[PDB]
């Protein structure tokens, strides 16, 4: 769900700049969807930029759907050794009313 | 969704033994559901030991699911100052298919 809608890639800035982002995306008003997505340990700063927005305006934004998956990531040793460890990730989108009320 | 199945809530104990119980507790004739929940940084956990399960069983084990919440969490100082702070949580239903094939 929300194919298109931009993106907050939650990062190394404080959760505060992420909330920013999401709610200067969401006040546009063209755009009424904004996906959040984060891995490994920045899955919980995810979930809290968007309670953080969601407790806000409880009203008007909603959460559409979520999604979690995991990535595969390998490095090679020279010798031809395999080495693999999984990273998860989250994706959350968001939605506006409408436009506003 | 999947209200009445069994919880396995993400503590201290390490994802693995979490990822055990899941597990223990879908191998159950009579249980195709179980959530897994979890708060604050626990949350991070709780998606790995639920993508553990899901690509181990990637064909019949499913995540049906999926809800963020917070909770207020207050207290008072003894002249009636209130204090505040937020916590997040997830909450992941994950499903086994029918019984097994």
């Amino acid at each position: 769900a929300c194919e298109g809608a931009p993106e907050v890639r939650i990062g190394r800035k404080p959760v505060m700049n992420y909330v920013l982002a999401i709610l200067t995306t969401l006040m546009e008003q063209g755009t009424n969807q904004v996906v959040v997505k984060a891995r490994g340990r920045n899955i919980n700063r995810a979930v809290d930029a968007v309670e953080i927005v969601r407790k806000r305006f409880a009203k008007n934004i909603e959460i559409k759907d979520i999604k979690i998956d995991s990535q595969e990531i390998e490095v090679q040793t020279p010798e031809g050794q395999t080495r693999t460890r999984r990273v998860s990730s989250i994706e959350i989108c968001l939605e506006k009313a409408g436009e506003s009320a």
